[PDB]
C-alpha cells in the first residue's frame, strides 16, 4: 500500500508533502522551513508542544504552490518532524480538495487543479 | 490561531458503526469491542496476532446499499470502532471529496456523507 504524497513548492523550493486526512493540522518541519527560507513567516506567538515535540511557531496564509497554482495555507512548524510537510484536514477542507484514488490525483476544489500522487519509487 | 474529522456511517454484519477516514493510515483496523458487537469474532484469524489480536481476511462492509469486500486487522483497546485506511480506500477506488462532503466508492459510484460534528462517536 503506497502512501499518498504530492509534489509542491514553497517560496520556489520543491518538497514532497504527505496527504493525511486523519491529521487535524498541517505541519512543516523546522528543517523544511529553513530550507524554504521562510523563517521570517514563523510567528512564535503560536509556539507550544504537540501530541506525542516543540512547535516553534505558526505560518499564517503562506502560499503552497501545487502545479502552477498558489494556494494560501496556514501551518505550524514542528522541530524534528522527520518529513518535510504533512498536509492535514485543515488544508484539505480549506481548499475543498478531493483525494481521488481512482484517478490517483489530489484535486484542489477551489481551482480545479489536479496533481498526481507520487509513484512508490519517488516517496521520501 | 491554533496551538471536524472525517467519519462515515457503515454497517458490518447488519450492525451500525462509524468509521474514521484516515488516508495517512496504511491499515484498516476494527476494535475488538466492535468485532464482538458486530458478531464477527469467528472471522478473526489469530495467526496474525502481535496489540493486534488477529486479522479478518474477508468481510463485507456495508456503505449505504453497497456491500464492499474488505480485509482488516483487529486491535484490542482501539478507541474508535473502525479506522478506514488507505488499503481499503485504494481497493475500492474511493474519493474523499471535501467539496461535496462525501466519500465516493469509485467501483460503484455510491456516495455517503461525512458526518457533522454532532454525530461523531
Amino acid at each position: 500500500v503506497t502512501m499518498l504524497y504530492i509534489n509542491c513548492k514553497v517560496n520556489g523550493h520543491p518538497l514532497k508533502a504527505f496527504v493525511d486526512s486523519g491529521a487535524q493540522m498541517t505541519i512543516m518541519s523546522q528543517a523544511c522551513a529553513e530550507r524554504c527560507n521562510i523563517m521570517r513567516l514563523v510567528d512564535r506567538r503560536w509556539a507550544g508542544v504537540a501530541k506525542g515535540q516543540r512547535i516553534i511557531g505558526r505560518v499564517h496564509l503562506a502560499q503552497i504552490q501545487i502545479e502552477g497554482d498558489f494556494l494560501q495555507c496556514s501551518f505550524s512548524i514542528l522541530e524534528d518532524q522527520p518529513m518535510d510537510m504533512l498536509l492535514g484536514l485543515d488544508m484539505l477542507r480549506r481548499h475543498q480538495c478531493s483525494i481521488d484514488l481512482k484517478k490517483n490525483v489530489l484535486v484542489i476544489g477551489t481551482t480545479g487543479t489536479q496533481t498526481y500522487f507520487l509513484p512508490e519509487g519517488e516517496l521520501p
